Order: C-alpha cells, then sequence, then structure tokens
C-alpha cells in the first residue's frame, strides 16, 4: 500500500519528466529525403509558417531588423516589449512597411511581412495591445512566465473578443494538461509551452519549480490537439535535435532565445574586446512577477547559418523518421536512453 | 520469485529514496503573486513562525547573536550545547533579555524573543534541560544523530511529563515512518527529520548509513500529519528551491545548517587570510555515540541576504505552484525528472 | 490513464533503450578455459569467420591493405566506396591476388582472402555493385545512414535477384525490429545493426536520431534469429568487453570501426608532428542524404596489438559464462547495472 | 509481449544489479551503543572471528607478518600462493610458532594463531595443500578467479574428504544463487563472493563480465545461509560503510585486499621516492586462468589504524540498526538511493 | 668607438634603471632593536610625519573615511580632485572637524589632523585650489602625470607664491634629477616621484615610457637633498620591504596607493559576489592628458593591519641596518642581486 518513493499519496510525485537527453527519435520507414521534405507549419489556427521556427520575444533576441530577418526567412519573430508603447508600435510599422532574394518570405495578405507583438497583462497592456493593432501587427502574444492565471485567461479572452477577427492571439507559457485546456478554452489561437525548461535554469534552482519539456509538450498537446490549437515549445533546446524532438513531441513550431540572443540581426552594437567580439546595448516595462529576471552577449554570427542548421537537423530528422511534413513528424516515435548513453 | 536486486526478501531493499534534485514543483492553476504569499508555518503544535527557517543547534551556527537575528528575520534559533550548562543558560538569558525595525520578530507571550536550546541524554542533560528551562527557554530540541533509541524516547517522554506545560519537546533525528510514529507515541511536540541526507556526507561514507530527503520527510509527515506534529527538514538542503521542495514534501519549517555557518551573526572572530576572510573560534560534551563527530570557515556575509533570497525562492515557489499558504504548499505535487536533468 | 513520462499513447516512447554500459555478462557454471574456447561465428548465412570481427567501409579505416590484415587475422574487411568505381575494383582485386604465417586466414572456395565492398543505391550504384561482382568480391554490403527505406529495400532485392548466388548481400543499418523485417523479407543475407548508437554522435546532435546498441542488437536479432539471418553490431564500441555484450545481445559479429582508424594497416601517410604520430590523406561520391557528414587522425600501433587484445577479452567473457561457442555466448544473461556501477 | 529492454526473452536482462553506492542502511530501532557491540563472526562453519574482517591472499597483503598481525589483532590472514610451496609452508609454521598486548587474538586449541593458507587447483595445488595442512594451517582456501567450474568444487570436496576432520575448507568466489549452492554442496565451509566487484575493474572493462556486490551477497546468502555456511565478501569495498553494507547484506565475514597492500604490515620494503614513500619488493605460481592478471604501492601506514577506522565504521553501524551482534546486522534493511544522492 | 648598446652616442640610453626587486638592503654594524627605532620623517619641509606613509590621492584609495585613519595612523592622506570643487572642499572639511587611541595622529598648530588635497592645472584647477586653501587644507599636491612642463611648474610657481605661506605645495610626479631640480627652482616643499614606476603599468606599455623607481628615486634625491626638499615615492611598491628600500634610496615617505585601495577605509560600497568580497561606487574632471585613465576591487580588510605589517617590515629593516632614525636609514648601502636572486 505505502508508496516505493514515500508517503501515501500515489499522485504527490505526479510523474517522471523527461527531457530532451532524455528520448532520441527512432527511425521509421522512410521515402523522404531532407531537401523535398515539407517543413511548413501552423503558428496559430490561421497562419502558416514556410519555416516552423518563431524568434523569441527577448529583449537581446528579436527586435524589427531581427523581425524582418526572420520574416524574410520563412518563419516570424516575435517583439519584445521591454521597450515604450510607441517603439514597439514603430517597429511593427518598420516591419510591415519594409523576389528572388527571399523567395519564402511569410507575407499577410498585403504582401507585408508578418510580425508579432508581446504584450503583458493590465490596462497598460491593454492599450500597448491596441497600439500594436493599430500598427498593423499580425499576431499578439499574451506571453507570462505563468500563463496559467485568471489574468492571463481574461487578457486572451478579450483580445480574442476585441481584435480577434483580424490578429490572432497566443497565450503564454504553460507546462501542464490543465493550463492547455485553459487557455484553450480561453480562446488562445496558439498556446507556449514551457516552464523552467532548462536543467539548471533560475527557476529550478531559485524556486525549485519546474518541468522537463518533452513531457510537458506531450500534455500541452494532449490538451490542445483535439481543439485544432498549435502547440509552441518555447525553451530548453541547445542543439538543432532538440527542435525535431520538439516538434516530433507534438508543438507545431519552435521558439528560438538565447541560440539567436547574439545574432547579427539581434539588437545591440558589435563591440570588439580582448580578441573577441561582443553586443552592447548603449524595470518599468518587466511587470512579469514570476520572470526569471526577478528572481536574481558573445558575437554568433549571422542569422542565416543559425537558421539552416536548425534546418537542416529538422530535414535529417524527416529523412530518418520517414515524414514528408511536421503533421506526419508529429506521428514520429522516441526511445528513452539510460544515463549510459549521456556519457561523453 | 526472486527480487529482481537479489535475494528473497522483497524488504531488505525496503524503497527507493528521493532526495532533493530528483524532484520539481509542478506549476499549477495559480491567482498567488509572491509579494502577498504568506510564508507562516507551525514550528510546533503550539508555535509558529512568520518564516520556516530555524537555525541549526551546532556550534559554528547558532549562539545568542545568531539567535537573535534567526528570531528577529521571522524565524527561529536553536542554541547549540556544546559547552557548559552555565553558558548555555547565559546564552538563553541573553537571548531572552534582548518597532519598525523587526516586524516579523517570533516572540513569545511576553513579547520576548523566542529561542530553542539543544539537550542530549542522560543525568547531565537532564540538569541543563532543567536549568534551560529556569533560564526561560521556549523549545527543547532533544537532538541525537539516531532517535529512535529507548533513552531518547524515554527522555523526551520525561521531559514532556516533567516541563511540557511551559516548553515544547522536539524530538531528534529520525529518517523512517516506524521513527517517527515512536517520537509521536512518546509524546513529541515536533519531529526533526533527516539522518545521512547529504550525498557523500560522513555518515553515509564510515558507516554506511543514511535515508534520502525527500521519501524521509514524506515518511515522517505519513506519521505525523494525522496527529497534527510538525515535521522539520534537517539536512540535505543546498539551494532555496530546496527549501520549496521540503516544504512541499510534508515538512512545515526547514533548520538551516552548512548555509548558515559563515555568516557573520554566526559565531567566530572574523579574520582575513590570503586575500579571504574566514571565522575562527579561539569532547567532553560531545557525548552522542553515534554524532559524526565521533565518526571522523569560509566568511559568507550577512544573514539578512540570505534569509531573503531564501523567502524569495520560497515566494515565487509559492506563487507558481497557486499555494496562498504553507499548507497549500504542502499539497503541491512533485515531477520526478531523470538524470539527463541534473546535468550542468 | 495518461501515461507516466506524459500524453495519453503509450507507444510514444515507445520503449527503454540499453546501451553497452548499461549491462555486464554474469557468471555461470563453466568448464571452458579462453585458450579453448572458439570464436569461430556466422558472418552471413554461408560465409563463416573464425575471429567475429569485420572492418568497417570507411575511408579513414578500411582499404586494400587493412582488409588483407582484417582476412589474415580471422575476420574481414569491407572496402569504402568514397572513391570511383575503378578504384575500388582494383582495390577488390588487389585483396583477391594477395601457411605458418596466417591459420585463422579468412578463405573462399578458390583460397583467395575474402574480401567485403559497400554500395550505395542508385544507377551509379547499381554498375558499381556490378563491377565489383566482376572484380570477385563475396560480401556486398549495401550500407546507408538509415536502410529503412524502399530504395534501399529495392537495391537490396535487385542484388539478392542479380548476384545472390555469386555474392551476399548485407542490408544497411537500422535499429528497430520492424527495419530488420523488412530487409530479411527483402532476401538480405545478413543486417548490419546501428543508427546513431555512439552516446554525443552527430546523428544524435544535429537530428536527435539514434538508438541504444544493445537494445537495437535485441530487436534486431528477434527479428532475424527465426529465420537464421546473422546481425553485424556496428557502432558504440570502445572496449573488448563491448564486443562479448554485443555478442551476448544476439549480434554474430561485430564491425570495428573508430578502433581501427589510427592503426598502422589503416589508409594515410604515417606523419610525425609535435612529438606525436598522425595520419595524413594527401563530396561527388558521398551521396547519402542522411549520412553523418551531410549533417556537418593519431597512430595506434599495429592491427595486430588491437585483434588480440579483442580476442583476449572475448576469450575471457566466453570463459566466465562456460560458453564453449558464440552461439553458446548468445545464450548468455545480462545484469542490469545502475549509474553507481559506471563511476570511476 | 514484447520485453521492454529489447527482444522477447524476459530473462535476458536477468536483474538489476545493486552496487554498494546504490544502497544504504536504513536506521532501525536501536538499543546498541557502539563500544558494547558485539562483532565477531563465522568465518568458517567451525571458526569463529573477534574481528570480521580477513586479509587476502594477495602478494601484496598478506605474508607471515600480516597474517601474524591480523591474527592478534582477532581477524585473521590468508597466506598468498604466488610462492614457492616451502615457502608458503615455512610462513605457516612462522604464523603458529610466533597477554595484555593482544587481548584479541585469534587461537587455536593449542594457544597456536590460526592461519589461512591460499591453493590453486591440480596436483601442485594438491601437493601444496598437504604440505600446509602438514605445516599447521588452519583454512584452507581453495580461491580462483570464477569457481563455479568443475575442478574447484573436486578440489572443495576431495579437501573435504581428505583433511576435513582437521582444517575448514572454503571455496572461491561466486557471484550467483547456483554457484553458492553448488560450493555449498561440494562441502565446503565458507563461501568467498565477487566477481568483478569494481566499477571500472579489468573484468568489466575487458570481458565485459561481472556483477554488482551487493545482488551478489544477497543471491550467495539466499543459497548459503540455509545450510549454515558462512558467506565472505571479497572486493568493491572503498571505505568502512562498505564493510557494514557486505554484512548487512548477509556476509559474515569481509576481505580486506587493496586496503591493505600499502600498510606497513603488508609485505615489502618501504622505500622513500620524491618526498613520498612506497613499497618495493626485490608466472610459475599464478596460474588462474581467468585472474585479473591474465587479462592485462603507496605507503598507507600501520595496518592498527585502518583496522580501527574499519571497526569503528562497523560499530557504528550497528548502532544506527540497533544490532547487537553480526547476526542481527545481518537481518538490516536497505533503502535503494537515485544518481542524484551520488553527487558531490 | 661605437657604443656597445648601438650607435654612436653614449647619451642615447642614459642610464641603467633599478628596480624595487634589484637591490637588498645589507646588514650592517647595528645596536637599534625594531621596537625603539624611530619612524618619524619628513614629508615636505614643515611637516613631519611619526609614520612615513601617505595615501594616494585616487578616487577608490582616499576620501575623507581613508584620509581619517591615515592621519590618525601616523601619516597623512591626500584627497582625489575626480569631483567638483565644492564635494572636495566639504570632505576637507569633513576630515578636518573629525586621547589614548590615537597617538600617533599628525596634527596642526591648532591640534586638527592634517590633511592633503590634489589640484591639476588651469583656471577650473586654480580656484579648486584656492576654495581648498579656503577650506582649511594643509597640503597642496600639485599633481600630473608628467610634471616637467612649464604650465605644472607655473602652477607650483603661483601656488607658493599666493599660497605658500600657508600651505605646502608639493610638485607632482617627475622621474629625473631636472625635472626634480626644476620644480625645486619652482619652490616645491616636495617632489612626487614616479613615472611608469610599474613593470607592466599601462605608461610602460600604452607610451613606451617610464623608470625604474629606485634609480628615478635616487636621481631626485641628488637633485632635492641639497636644497633639503623631500622626496615622496609614488608607485611600484608591492612588499613592506619596498617601503624600506624606498626609504634607504633617499626618499622621506612612501604614498600607498593600490595597497590600500581594497581597505575598509577606502571609499565604495562593501559587496558580496561569489563568495567573496568587493567594493563598488554607485570624464569632466579627468582632465590630466597624460594620465593613466587618457591611455586606455577585492576586499582587503582593515587599514590598521596593512599599517602595521609595513611598520613591522620598517621597523625590522632599521634594526637590521642599524638605522635609529629614518635619516640614518637614507645612508643605507645596497646590494644588487641577480636575476637568479628572484627565482621562487
Amino acid at each position: 500500500v505505502p508508496v516505493p518513493t514515500g508517503g501515501d499519496d500515489p499522485t504527490k510525485v505526479a510523474m517522471l519528466g523527461l527531457t530532451f537527453d532524455d528520448v532520441l527519435l527512432l527511425p521509421a520507414a522512410s521515402d523522404v529525403v531532407p531537401a523535398t521534405a515539407d517543413t511548413s507549419s501552423q503558428l496559430t489556427k490561421r497562419i502558416r509558417l514556410r519555416v516552423p521556427l518563431v524568434s523569441s520575444a527577448m529583449d537581446t533576441v528579436t527586435e524589427s531588423r531581427m523581425a524582418i530577418a526572420m520574416a524574410r526567412a520563412g518563419g516570424m519573430g516575435v517583439l519584445h516589449r521591454n521597450l515604450p508603447v510607441a517603439e514597439q508600435a514603430g517597429q511593427v510599422e518598420t516591419v510591415k512597411r519594409s523576389t528572388e532574394q527571399f523567395p519564402l518570405s511569410t507575407k499577410d495578405s498585403d504582401g507585408r511581412l508578418l510580425v508579432g507583438a508581446a504584450v503583458g497583462v493590465g490596462d497598460d497592456a491593454w492599450t500597448r495591445a491596441m497600439t500594436l493593432v493599430d500598427a498593423g501587427v499580425d499576431v499578439l502574444i499574451v506571453d507570462t512566465a505563468h500563463a496559467h492565471n485568471r489574468g492571463v485567461l481574461d487578457m486572451v479572452s478579450r483580445l480574442k473578443q476585441a481584435v480577434g477577427e483580424r490578429v490572432d492571439v497566443v497565450g503564454g507559457n504553460v507546462a501542464t494538461r490543465a493550463a492547455a485546456a485553459a487557455l484553450v478554452e480561453a480562446g488562445a489561437d496558439a498556446v507556449k509551452v514551457g516552464v523552467g525548461p532548462g536543467s539548471i535554469c533560475t527557476t529550478r534552482v531559485v524556486a525549485g519549480v519546474g518541468a522537463p519539456q518533452i513531457t510537458a509538450i506531450l500534455e500541452a498537446v494532449a490538451a490542445c490537439k483535439p481543439y485544432g490549437v498549435p502547440v509552441i515549445a518555447d525553451g530548453g533546446l541547445q542543439y538543432s535535435g532538440d527542435i525535431a524532438k520538439a516538434l516530433a513531441a507534438g508543438a507545431s513550431t519552435a521558439m528560438l532565445g538565447s541560440l539567436l540572443a547574439g545574432t547579427a540581426e539581434s539588437p545591440g552594437e558589435l563591440i570588439f574586446v580582448n580578441g573577441k567580439q561582443f553586443k552592447s546595448y548603449r524595470r518599468y516595462f518587466q511587470d512579469d512577477v514570476l520572470s526569471e529576471d526577478k528572481l536574481v552577449v558573445p558575437f554568433r554570427g549571422p542569422l542565416g547559418t543559425v537558421i539552416h542548421q536548425l534546418t537542416g537537423g529538422l530535414r535529417a530528422a524527416m529523412g530518418y523518421t520517414g515524414s514528408a511534413t511536421i503533421e506526419q513528424l508529429q506521428q514520429a516515435q522516441f526511445v528513452q536512453i539510460t544515463a549510459a548513453g549521456l556519457k561523453e
């Protein structure tokens, strides 16, 4: 009767959490070559990206330059909200205003580049969202550290009722089936997934709170797939294999954070120090209560090489799993590996 | 028929022991912000602390200054016993004798700072305990390396019969359900949990004896919660998130040991050597036969910063789990992580 | 109802994969000494080797010299295909053209040294295979990074129909029971097993695809043993005991890759740099789309010492397990070890 | 139906092997103080040692000096057999010929120190054994790397029939229940347990053969306890906690190897090199076919300190587990720990 | 005819420069114990200290607290000039306003603590100097990276005219006999010596300019001693013996810079980072063209320990050389040591 791990409640330790390093993609029957594989995926219920990648809403990752360069690559960028409302609307306008050079460009019905913008929760967040919709934005991301909150669901529902006909609303980070179901019910066109996905992330060390990303994606997909809501895996990625694992676990799009922090298209002036290069950037807008920043970059080259490497890894995984589309890749199986398979 | 780990007795390997690094706190539906979360918790059945932290009864950790500081920070200190009875009684009196500076101060009916003292087993222990009770102590920790002993149980019963109306008697270190049940039947007002909780501690290396702390807390709480007896988790803490994990496992209070040894309020002279700072302290009282000393410090800044960081991590965990109170956090669920989740 | 690792599909995580370091060979009742143990084993259904070792079809590993040495040591070499068809046919002829020095030599009906050659898929692959068959090759390895493909299966069937009477056709790398079953139904005379078997190999990092080698061997042998088709374990070997583990898991032969790259008989000029020795080698033929090269040596002494050490370890394992033959060793039992057993 | 680790045979991976680091001793009800605990144990069915330790039959560990010093400590030493028959008999005579200084001395019925001698298998081994029995030895150890052999059982039975009335015969190293049962049936008065117990021992790396020591002791005890045959754990020990774990797993005596290799009482001349000290020793007798030596010391101080430390660890473990005797210690339970509990 | 170092001009390489590590003080006939040695020495022609130590005018070294502590230690402080004039005057007033605690205190005619203030060159420097004189400063240091300049000389002359009767005008950094003679002719009451004195200082690396401190002190003293003008050695110090070497080389007082930067009395908030302590300080006034800043801190305990160590080393040197007074030490001899005397 007593639980082998202690106590009498078998649900106290609810589950065993698997991360990216715990699982591998099992090869399956394949008639797919990497070059012809279709990597297109649903970012929202109405928006299909040519590349299933989205740069994150970080002040070190996505601005108007990064958003434009990402849209021309076939993905999309989400403008961070650590800047004034007028400045964010101006960067939205910069992306919107700005043939063979960029064949994969993701464009709206007017031929203008698609762009996303992040919003918090509150009246300031509401006026920011209305300004960004007035500025011609296409996707509104109600992004927070812990989106299983009444305020976040209320904001998502308010946006979906007010500006839902024109733009698509995305709910912030979740890690459980219940949170994803709540976001789906509130009317989110997409659900962003991941709470403390990194092994030694500040959330795990300081708060003792976390959820391994593979299991979180599996639960959120179980919640969201019946209603057709796409799932965007955000965090815990270290190599191009992790993107393939996240998409095969059920997610529709991957959100790139620290992998794009130091690129040329990322914001910041490039400077030279001690034989190497870094980025320099010479709060009020940091209103997320559970954010990592409350609890407590080296130059990385052009965005094109990083995107090419990640897409090549994705295509190789699709070839190994025999997936002609991302939808078929979401049906791939996993094999769990032991600690002996982790040792270098 | 044979056990998969060897032999024919299925109880030879009683259970699988979880430590702090084995588990993470899952996010849940939350309407709680870390700032307004209440961290009040029971130390004993009668005493409540506004901050669930207690300093360990170690010579390097807790003297009158550390006890006073810990009581002023919202917790409590337990004065060590590696010293003559007169000195310990004088330290108790010093703490007892010594409104906008310390709002969270723990107090007794007379408004004086709450304090605790450790006692052993025996005649010298009995006279020490009686003198401490006369001196005005509030908690007597009958502390041993192994409290599942007839002598310790009899001492707990004798102190409960003699001074149970004045002071609260806390039983020493146990690691199983049966030992905690024995201490509860002995009349203890709280149970201190942990026996070789550290990974490579001396008790595990020299004697081969220990118990992982999460499982030990779960078993002790299974023994104590039906009777309302609080559990004090002692040992194994490395980060602020470990406090949240221990509280969620069922412990009501966490005892702070190695984390407080080098702080300013800890006893010892602060000296400067080789560009660093250390503490100096320029046996007849180490009478415990199973004590770690029988089997065989750097400066760490103010106590206030350590307490503030620990409480910030705990409040972040409460905001993540949707726990308005410590009792709600004790009902939070764990996710067990693999080895891959521990990789830096 | 939910899977303990996430979601609702119990087959999403298909199985737990064991690598070589996960298992050890249990001792058993033995009357066999290592010296008189017989290490003869089937390479294919028709070809038997006196030493169950084969050199990998890699440019850095196997050319005419390495093939000749491997055949003289009791095993066989497989000539790589990263070169024009004329060069590979000439190397096959060189091996074929070239009694107390080499008693264990593997031979054909005419007494010449047995040799193998790798072929791809396609028209150039077909003409390469036909020219190699004319040149006198004995084994054609239809080698790909992913043999669970219609093209590879059709190539195997075509080669079996065309040159099945003269040469033996070995299907390339598979990692599951279903792929091995498909290759067996395609008519393959042996199945090569392993897809990203290394812990941190490029296939696992860039593509997220792989399979632990012990489990992959077990599944492939479950597919092949009822039909008598031998399994060649390829990749993941680090020690001589790994050969014994792979053989006991059901593989009949182990292919030697990275262990043979730096040896004297391996191709390349032996040069001296910085007080050490290395090998030098002063693409149109790397046509495999899923090859490791698309996703992105030190000197090691004579081959004879490496082979002698490997065979000594294997013979010691056979003496420990009471295995007079390789077929008996394939029935040996494993003990699974924890992480603590891997600690240096 | 298919096995989750691969294949269709559920007994292919027979068991999960636990080592010393995998388990800890759970504290139990205790009325035992370390100083009064009885550490006496059965070395054989007729020989009870005052200290449950036996120095190993290694050329770097036990000679006449080490055997005498061990017998005076309350244990016993086993003379190694890597020396001439006449020399081993002479060292037996040296031990036999050579009040308050050594109260714990283990003596025969004549008051002479007890000593053990190792023998191989064969006619040379038989004449050596007869010489050693003629020399007044008390224990004959038929010691081999893999004692589950017809020759070893035949030698044990021959010795038990010929000289069984005077001396006690011990069977060599086993790791399974079947081997221990075979040794018991053949007539062994004690069974030595352990085959490749070390994590990175040569047997595991080279041969891929091994058995974690805790599970091996459990199985061998399950085989030997009903008939009253003592089990001697040999190998895998690194600290005094491991001796307690081995005895609590069911073994009656521990065999000390590398822990005593560099002591003063160990053979060899003490020399000074480069600011430290080592031992110097300025084959025909190495006839064990499966021995570690076939597959491929720093000074450690006085024996008394090492024996005192190991015995103190044992007594502390007995106090924690509440064992008044070694027989009661053999009833202690284990708790299994995860990888997170191994990290320093 | 040619110079052995190149060319035809023997004055191109003027002289060989000796640093502190090049020389050692030779023992001499002595009847002086360190305790009774007198360390009183001239700072300027009019002001005598009891300990010949002065804190440098750096914004990380000397503010009001450091100046007060230095004056109470028997020396004097020189306030940095990197701040508005009013703030520097306020610091001077704070020092001047602020009996057994500080027996060595340096005082003025009115019994207030002595203090110094740094001034630059120019009109703003003129008004700063006048305001500082009004505030009650005792020494004005006309400090520059290169004092052999007509502007610095004219500033010294103007200050010696206007406020020479009241304050002592100390000329800034020189490194040759000619510059020291120019400062003496300008009317400087003391001469500060050192220009790129450190081995790998920024002045030596970026500009290639410098002068070893022992030789520079010797030349400056050759210029100044015939006129009774004291020399302040400023830079190059690493150990307490360097102070004695500088004094014996002819300097009357040593200026303490980097050695006092991290002390408690130095300006800056003491912060705790990564288990250590550092200092924090949460340009228009850096108007010196040749200053080190134009060419391009850890905690150190109390000031008293550093002063005590330096004075103990100096007293030991005085006892070794037979120097009852600092002026006698200025007559001590040196032995030049080779590179072999520097090897650790």
